[PDB]
């Protein structure tokens, strides 16, 4: 309730840099270092996979419809098919 669309942030250490990813759930739009990047929302026998790429690295936000209700979607960033947990700052 109220804070239901609460955003997820991830950090990616790649090519000696650190990139912050923030998914805005309000628009399903993804900020990388505060600039939005291009996205495609693929649908799978799992949930949704919002695909994008940063340099040579392909990325997708897995949005798993793990909840039995129409809500309770688990959001995770995957990069190079490895799983990236949200920040713990």
């Amino acid at each position: 309730e109220d804070r239901s669309k609460t955003t997820n942030t991830w950090v990616l250490h790649m090519d000696g840099e650190n990139f912050r990813i923030v998914l805005e759930k309000d628009a399903m739009d993804v900020w990388c270092n505060g600039k939005k990047l291009e996205t495609a929302g693929e649908f799978v026998d799992d949930g949704t996979e919002t695909h994008f790429s940063i340099g040579n690295h392909d990325c997708y936000i897995k949005a798993v419809s793990s909840g039995k209700r129409k809500e309770g979607i688990i959001h995770t960033l995957i990069v190079d098919n490895r799983e990236i947990p949200e920040i713990a700052s």
